[PDB]
């Protein structure tokens, strides 16, 4: 859920109050208090960072996008063309929050970055395959709304042809991708824009004002970090008498996977028959790499023997 | 357990055979093959990664540690004394593997490196804290057998003490240490030191003899990777062609985790009285850094009040 710091800070403070009076030295502060003797505004989360989980089951891509370039040598010998396809795709991401948190209900501003998430895949013909994709994600630790994030990959493939004398040749560009589903850890360090230091430094988490409003006092984040009832999400008091937060994310990702280019060879005196059908001996990924045609397609690969 | 590699790859070779031969363009292999016929000993093991899972739940520490400085002025006037104290203490490991491979039943070489971990632990009130601590691991993926690697840590405090005229001040170091129990994945890529490319690269595991022996044929990776029962640890095929296995070690650590120096003051002429206690303001960790005596003592931090 998104847990309201505000909430147990004063939790927290309600709690120390009568037992110690959360370590201020005199006054009284009328326990429990109201949310009026504090000011929580103070408080700073960390820009977070996001785990993802490396997916690890294998799935089932299906065909984004399919085009064609025709070739023709309508000459006399042998000619060497290239084919040469240059795509834009966009991996689309949407991303909202399982476990997050907020400071008195307040609802902060979307942040983007890149994330390195691995990709395992399901080939042509039943092959098992890992890769890795770089894409954006949008994220609001405050809300359980979705927030979507773009990313723009182009498909740049090219390699030469052989075209016999009267034939033409269709090659066929097709673009694998699937709908990938990654949980992601989100992580943040709970610190302040004031310090009650002086004999070491500890966040002031929220100054607490007298119900008359004459005099305050601090409250540290040492209370909180050894507060019996702090949730369980909180990490211990760090070395920097901050608290680690560890919240959830869960992303869909929607992303070309792998581009294959298939070759068809006929005739060009009758184009309704293909003669010959042959791969490009590549597969190329998301990230740019070339895998060999075999692992996502039903073609095994092949060796003659040798004689020693 | 320690998976043998070779028993696999003989497995696969054989569930293959009868089927496409392994991909291998004519020839009698003699299915099922024995052990003969083959030599698993091309294969290689990437150096293994030690991924360290992040222990959360804080433990109870013990004094592993303690000695005394005496500090006497017998003049008339308040001096400035520093105490130093320098003790190397040494970071035990031991570590056994859960989840191994190897080669033909061959025991590897014992490998040792710094891995940062995570230890949270429990101050003396009862206070929760969180720290890293960097050590040196050995690992052995190819046995059960523990293996112990030892690191050295110097504990360096400093720090000047107030000492009044005809006092003895006397200044005790303590060590706080525990033992945890950290289990890490451990990570390898399978390879070869041959390959069959020749329209992309394919680690070959094995070559596979001719009954008679006077011919040969490769088994490449490809063929592994798409066994219907090739265990649960290897990842899919890379794009690299190469395959992941993870395996598991759970290790045993037992280090020092922080320091501290409490002062006691007595009048010199009489020495079997405590006129004053009171501790440096930091207590030090394992890792060099200085955290505030309140995490690790019964003490809570505090503050006087602000009149705005």
């Amino acid at each position: 859920a998104i847990l309201d710091l505000k909430s147990l800070v004063m939790n927290a403070i309600n709690y120390w109050g009568p037992k110690n009076n959360n370590g201020i030295q005199g006054g009284d502060f009328g326990y429990p208090i109201s949310e009026k003797q504090i000011d929580t505004s103070i408080i700073t989360f960390t820009h977070p960072r996001l785990i993802p989980y490396d997916l690890t089951i294998p799935q089932n891509l299906e065909t984004i996008f399919t085009t064609t370039q025709v070739l023709t040598n309508n000459t006399d010998l042998q000619q060497s063309q290239t084919v040469s396809f240059a795509k834009k795709t966009t991996t689309t991401t949407s991303t909202s929050t399982t476990n997050g948190w907020t400071e008195g209900g307040k609802i902060s501003d979307t942040l983007e970055e890149k994330v390195s998430v691995s990709i395992p895949f399901i080939g042509e013909g039943g092959g098992k395959n890992s890769t890795t994709i770089e894409a954006n994600f949008a994220h609001n630790s405050s809300t359980t709304t979705f927030q979507q994030a773009s990313t723009d990959i182009e498909w740049n493939i090219s390699q030469p042809v052989l075209v016999p004398p009267s034939k033409q040749v269709v090659a066929t560009l097709v673009i694998m991708g699937g709908n990938f589903t990654i949980p992601m850890d989100l992580m943040t360090t709970i610190d302040s824009t004031e310090h009650y230091s002086h004999y070491s430094g500890y966040p002031i988490l929220t100054w607490i004002s007298s119900p008359d409003n004459s005099y305050s006092g601090p409250f540290m984040s040492w209370y909180f970090a050894n507060w019996p009832n702090l949730p369980s999400g909180f990490g211990p008091l760090n070395s920097d008498n901050t608290v680690t937060y560890t919240g959830s994310v869960v992303s869909q990702v929607s992303a070309g996977v792998y581009a294959t280019v298939r070759f068809d060879q006929y005739d060009i005196h009758n184009l309704r028959t293909i003669e010959k059908t042959w791969y490009a001996r590549h597969a190329t990924l998301h990230n740019g790499k070339k895998i060999s045609i075999n692992n996502v397609t039903e073609m095994a690969p092949t060796s003659p023997i040798k004689t020693n």
